[PDB]
């Protein structure tokens, strides 16, 4: 059974993006989409593994300048990071 993991540092990005104004509807829909269970995502989110430092997680695009790192295995579903581009990989 896979469990749901939300990353301390998620939470703090979480409030962040509040705090900025961001449309949390948008992330909300996105994590209850990876939370049960769809496969794939629609196209638009541009749903992709990341390599290098990030090897074994992926992004999705809750906006264009506004990215979710998670982790998902047959174990585990891990909300890792989100926010901006440049305040995640920079």
């Amino acid at each position: 059974q896979r469990d749901i993991e939300y990353s301390g540092q998620f939470s703090k990005d979480v409030k962040l993006a509040q705090k900025r104004h961001k449309d949390m509807n948008k992330l909300k829909y996105l994590m209850t989409l990876l939370i049960n269970n769809t496969l794939p995502l629609p196209a638009v989110y541009k749903d992709h593994p990341l390599q290098s430092s990030w090897k074994g997680y992926r992004d999705a695009h809750v906006e264009p300048d506004w990215i979710l790192i998670y982790k998902l295995t047959d174990k585990l579903l891990r909300f890792e990071r989100t926010g901006t581009q440049a305040a995640l990989f920079g």
